[PDB]
């Protein structure tokens, strides 16, 4: 009963509540190949308990605070990590924070926005249909800020950067 949800064939989103054994049980039972930890707490115990091979556990220290830019600062690196684990190494990814509703959900939504070239509201509803998420307002503006709307042939086409 570790609280994480399958979002699509490639991604899980969840939290962390201090029971690494439950988390390890979820990861191993569900064949999760890679874990991204987006937390402001100590990650070494999670890394140790999961014991994944070198390179299959990534940590970015980041807060959920209109003041911390660390998730935004690392969005490109995080995206490329997911893309290479999913497409080149064929792994599923657990993205987690503490509650699994804002930090982790923000990266999952962005991965779906950019791989599908769809806007925030479309990706958010897709994810929210599988797990009730609620990105903080500044993460919503971050993700919306990645979308460009360009005029062509009497339409506005969205591009996700
Ligand atoms: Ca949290």
């Amino acid at each position: 009963m570790y609280d994480a949800t399958r979002i699509n064939q490639d991604l899980f989103v969840g939290g962390f509540y201090g029971d690494v054994i439950a988390m390890r049980h979820f990861v191993r039972q569900n064949n999760v190949g890679c874990v991204v930890s987006l937390i402001d707490s100590d990650v070494a115990p999670i890394k140790r308990a999961l014991y994944l091979p070198d390179g299959d556990h990534l940590h970015v220290h980041c807060e959920d605070d209109a003041k911390c830019g660390a998730l935004a600062d690392n969005l490109e690196m995080l995206f490329n990590y997911l893309w290479l684990k999913i497409h080149n190494e064929h792994k599923t990814v657990l993205i987690h924070c503490h509650a699994g509703v804002s930090r982790s959900a923000t990266l999952a939504i962005y991965y779906i926005m950019r791989t599908n070239q769809i806007d925030y509201e479309q990706a958010f509803q897709y994810v929210y249909g599988k797990r009730a998420v609620h990105p903080s307002e500044h993460f919503v503006e971050l993700l919306k800020g990645k979308c460009v709307y360009s005029y062509v042939d009497n339409k506005l086409v969205v591009r996700v950067e």
